[PDB]
């Protein structure tokens, strides 16, 4: 029974993704099992004038799928296969495959991986389309740097749906559709059924073991914690400055430090502690000494000795450690905002962070600003080659608040909005590209970047996410979704006519 | 070929271990088997060469059964991870490599049903079902083995050939005895399970239980600061009395599950998680009745937080699922409780959880709700022989430093021995305790230094099921190919 309507025991679960702020009201949720099922659902919906959306992993930070207008959901749960497609010479990942399944299959069967996200529950469907990256991206780039081809169901001007395959081959007639899938974002062009991935290096023999990167066999994992109790602004500032300068220096595509990843968590002082998690390739005989060099750089002159715990773990095991994977808790309510950083925070922004993290004004105790190591081999790719236009940044910066009370959304949304606006005040409240920031990342969507009350930079949401990729995305949208069947706040949208 | 992993392979460091970092295996080969015939070939070759084998499905074994340095060949079931409805057999097929998270997501999203198996999503079906798996839905629906209709098993015969058999719940099935041993007999004992088939003993959405559509989940936390021994005792007694009264198979409270964590006082707080079917209009009032009973007269006001969630989402909330952290190192011990702790035992717990003679924030005694519909099944109908208990009690210590095992193992050994001191330091069946659960294995139950009860490890885990398990063992693994500490073994000859 592949349709799910209100009253079905499965409806409460399947009307929602993993973000509990958003409750969808679809008349039907179809657990589709093939391209031909997809074309059937889509043609019927479009002929009937009913708004659609696709869910794969359900990790959307915004209401793109659960939007109250959506009448028909295609849930990709039954399309979760991962394997090696011999007839194409590439690995096939169905849109509903979670990253935990992708990594366990690729690694235990073939000893390879993709430099995708940290959370194992994330789905391929939304993740790859949006420019997925994670712990191994400094070493191996974005997951879209391995996208060889995609199979997507698109809707004609007429309203009927059809299946097409689009590839990286420059002569492929649907090549621009392939390109839009290398960061163009979910819910914009059509329903991805499966992605085909392999290295784009030309010299490589046609063997699965050789067609995607080997991860390090073992890694060093460190946890470092500084108590907040003895920590003044000057100490907080030196720590952020140290960390920022180190990433400014050691993030180039040819840096030996491409094999290091870290997340520095600037937590609310109510939490008791600031913390950092670091992962280093443990292969080379000097790995421990190098890890200590980074850790000593971050703490240098801070005046607060951190607690530090380092363990060596075999690689696949390390991917499920919550220190890297996150804690798995998708209950409660969260608001995410984010930005690219080309350079580290200036002293005035650090002052804003310290005030906002120590203020008793609010008591958002779960609030955090996380600085995620980025760049390295991501930045070897020309900015125009894929739809991930940010190819010279050093960090992704994620601002988070979480809470429990369903009646208290406004105070929590306000806190994070004020914090982000204030950090980015001098560029109209938003991370404007091409300066200290490089705009925003579409898999951390934030409707506020299109809101005139929060964005006073004169730069539209579409340029913050996509920079100069946007006009090429709009040309793909005009060709491939002429009816604008696939849309949401922050969806690629052709120019007004 | 790619499917055999040897030392030096990039995969070898991961695949030589389970999820238990205390145990590092030294297998010459790990075979990622893809079929019954591949398993047969691994086995028949190993038997001819005299090489010890072991199977790994989800890797969650709490003991060294799979990673024992003597194991030369491992069969890893990762590639056999499918879950679906088998139309030809009229039953749900769960391959041994399937994790519980995959089982639950597939059974629920595609068919609207579930199995009352364990809380952790990363556990494999392979070892879990064979050992008598239970979890949050067991008071409402029994043990997962109460839905075991059939099993496909690769066995080794006297001649040394491996072969594949199907054993079913039907009394006239010539392999029925083998089927029976899979309803609780434990992994690594009889042969290699390729797949289980499951359905209600009594159209796919009708063939297994439907879970509640929504549940209430509560977290209750009592600060340890100014919790004295009287208040700690009162809370434990209250909880114990409630479970002694409300754990019958016909109890309306078969739809409540909870874990009460008696933590080290260094941790800051005692805590309890509770899940209640939310479908009745009076669920919130029923939950409040339970919670007020546990806290009555304690003198410490808990912090309490209740949320209503859709069922599948609930199964991934770490308050129920656990935190997913299988790094560091852990020692588990466990017991069935037919009745709640007496005075001496509550006193021992309090002293050992507050002692500074010892220092480790991570030690806990978890009291897990049990019984209800588990107890509607006669004690001899499956290989799960404990069918009148009210709780499972789990003793745990965890640590980071791989050079500090002795002090942690000593701490937990001494706590468990002291709790069970009146019966030889072990939970002897048929009194306040009912023995032990083979999915929480503990080799100390076979060690004369820790078990002075006169009752052997086999009777603690299996009670009167053991002779029948030995007859199964003699018939189906005459060469004793499948063995480990605490494995089923025929009488001395
Ligand atoms: C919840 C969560 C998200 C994370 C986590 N960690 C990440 C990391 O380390 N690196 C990252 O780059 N991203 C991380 N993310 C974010 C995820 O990358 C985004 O949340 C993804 O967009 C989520 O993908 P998915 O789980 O599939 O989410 P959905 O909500 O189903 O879809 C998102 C968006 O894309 C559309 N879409 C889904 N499926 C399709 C298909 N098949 N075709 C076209 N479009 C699709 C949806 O309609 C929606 O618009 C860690 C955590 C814990
Ligand atoms: C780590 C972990 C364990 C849990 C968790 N939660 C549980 C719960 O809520 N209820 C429970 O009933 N049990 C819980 N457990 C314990 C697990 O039930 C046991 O740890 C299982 O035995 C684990 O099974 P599996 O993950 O497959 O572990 P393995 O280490 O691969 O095997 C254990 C044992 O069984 C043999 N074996 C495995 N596979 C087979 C096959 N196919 N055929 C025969 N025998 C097999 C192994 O050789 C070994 O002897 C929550 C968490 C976090
Ligand atoms: C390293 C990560 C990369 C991924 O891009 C995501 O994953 C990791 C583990 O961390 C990132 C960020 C710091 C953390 C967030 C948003 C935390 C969210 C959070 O606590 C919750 C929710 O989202 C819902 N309930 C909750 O409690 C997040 C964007
Ligand atoms: C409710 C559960 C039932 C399951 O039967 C198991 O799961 C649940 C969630 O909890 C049980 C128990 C209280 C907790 C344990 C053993 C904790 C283990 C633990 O912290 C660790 C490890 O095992 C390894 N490293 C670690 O840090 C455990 C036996
Ligand atoms: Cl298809
Ligand atoms: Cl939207
Ligand atoms: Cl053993
Ligand atoms: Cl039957
Ligand atoms: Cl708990
Ligand atoms: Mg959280
Ligand atoms: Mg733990």
């Amino acid at each position: 029974i592949d349709s799910v309507a209100p009253g079905d025991i499965r409806y409460e679960d399947l009307r929602r993704g993993e973000n509990l702020r958003f409750v969808g009201d679809p008349e039907e949720i179809h657990l589709v099992g093939s391209a031909a099922e997809i074309e059937q659902v889509l043609s019927r919906a479009v002929r009937s004038g009913k708004r659609v959306a696709v869910r794969s992993g359900g990790h959307c930070y915004e209401d793109f799928v659960a939007n109250s207008d959506v009448r028909v959901v295609m849930d990709m749960s039954r399309l979760s296969a991962v394997g090696f497609d011999e007839e194409r010479g590439a690995f096939a990942v169905e849109a509903g495959a979670t990253l935990g399944a992708v990594y366990k299959t690729l690694f235990r069967v073939w000893g390879v991986t993709l430099p995708g996200g940290a959370c194992p529950d994330v789905g391929a469907g939304g993740h790859i389309l949006g420019g997925g990256y994670g712990p191994l991206s400094r070493m191996h780039g974005s997951i879209v740097d391995y996208l060889h081809a995609v199979e997507v169901v698109v809707v004609d001007a007429s309203g009927d749906a059809r299946t097409v395959i689009a590839t990286r081959e420059p002569s492929d007639p649907n090549h621009d559709l392939w390109w839009a899938h290398t960061g163009g974002g979910g819910g914009n062009f059509g329903v991805v059924v499966r992605y085909w991935l392999r290295t784009a290096e030309a010299d490589v023999p046609p063997e699965p073991g050789r067609l995607l990167p080997r991860p390090p066999a073992e890694v060093l994992l460190n946890t470092t914690v500084w108590p907040w109790e003895g920590l003044d602004e000057a100490a907080f500032a030196r720590l952020v400055r140290n960390h920022g300068r180190w990433f400014e220096q050691n993030s180039g595509p040819d840096s030996p430090w491409c094999d290091l990843y870290s997340v520095l968590a600037l937590t609310r002082s109510q939490s008791g502690a600031l913390a950092m998690t670091t992962q280093l390739d443990a292969t080379g005989p000097d790995a421990e000494k190098r890890l200590e060099t980074y850790l000593a750089a971050v703490s240098e002159g801070v005046g607060v000795q951190p607690h530090s715990d380092t363990r060596r773990l075999p690689w696949l095991h390390s991917t499920r450690w919550p220190g890297i994977a996150g804690d798995g808790d998708m209950t409660g309510r969260a608001k995410i905002k984010a930005a690219y950083a080309r350079r580290s925070f200036d002293d005035r922004q650090i002052g804003t962070l310290y005030t906002r993290l120590t203020s008793t004004d609010y008591d958002n105790p779960a609030g955090v600003v996380a600085l995620i190591a980025y760049g390295g081999k991501v930045n070897a790719v020309p900015a125009d080659r894929t739809a991930v236009a940010q190819r010279d940044s050093i960090l992704k910066i994620v601002y988070v608040t979480t809470w429990e009370d369903p009646a208290q959304d406004p105070v929590h949304v306000r806190w994070i909005r004020e914090l982000y606006r204030d950090v980015y005040a001098d560029t109209g409240g938003v991370p404007v590209p091409g300066g200290a920031a490089d705009g925003a990342y579409v898999n951390y969507p934030d409707v506020d970047l299109a809101d005139e009350e929060w964005n006073t930079s004169g730069v539209p949401w579409s340029e913050l996410y996509y920079k100069d990729a946007y006009p090429r995305l709009q040309a793909v949208k005009a060709r491939w979704d002429p009816r604008n069947v696939f849309r949401h706040a922050l969806s690629v949208r052709v120019p007004p006519a």
